[PDB]
């Protein structure tokens, strides 16, 4: 009946759960400066949040992927993304260009998933 | 079983409800020209639509926030956003740069929420 | 209990279904080079995926519409979109500017819908 929250601050909660759905905040990279490293860090953050929320990679429903420079970084994004995904179990996805809150951020990914 | 709609025109419905979920159209500002005023107006429009749809601020699940100029306006957006939110009950959120349908629009916010 | 998938490749599934919800990957045009033709092709692809997933146009819940050039193409997008929609049954929607994965792609649309 009530949404529950994980890692709440004044602006956002890292995850919000409602019934069988998990809504994740857009995840941004860690300390990597390169597109490959940043995508790894974003996806690692998503996997931990899925775990915390009672979900898993195999239960992702949708991912919107934002790239600062889609022409430059789409191939690198796809390389890391396809290796990270569980085989044969890819989610719905949309990949578009958008600047993120800091100019050094090259990639940000927003996930909705199903509770297990 | 059926989705229901609020404020339907030829292009969109301001809100679409399905079971316990409320999907809002991206809300744009009123008459304000400044980022603070425009964010206030967007958020006021969202709160009325939540009320109409049987939801409330405390039941927002996700918000995607689009800023015309994220470097310039992120801090002002966060100031108004954090004051508008119910304390300790922030939703999942993603903030990215995108031009909106009119060049004078600085901010647009798309919300999904839970029916009460 | 389990999400099911339609048209899965190494990067994405064209549709992911979970309970009464259908999540579509962002759909891109076919061979058209013009905005009118491309929007027709995107929307035709969405309608087939809705059919495959047990949904229909009348059960769309949300659409995010991405335009490469929102100032240039918003009016053409709206013309094709409003004619494609079932009368009086428009979904929630958000339209923003974003470059897509290829520079020749002018429009991409991401839909969530309700199973019938």
């Amino acid at each position: 009946m009530e949404p529950t929250r994980i890692a709440t601050n004044d602006r956002l909660s890292a995850a919000v759960c409602f019934d069988a759905l998990v809504f994740l905040s857009g995840q941004v990279p860690g300390q990597a400066e390169d597109i490959h490293g940043q995508t790894r860090e974003v996806l690692a953050k998503i996997d931990a949040l899925l775990a915390e929320a009672g979900s898993r990679k195999e239960r992702i429903l949708s991912a919107t992927i934002y790239l600062k420079d889609i022409a430059r970084d789409f191939a690198a994004l796809n390389e890391v993304w396809t290796q990270w995904l569980p085989t044969g179990q890819a989610p719905s996805r949309t990949t578009v260009q958008a600047e993120l809150a800091r100019p050094s951020v090259l990639v940000e990914i927003t996930v909705v998933a199903a509770r297990g």
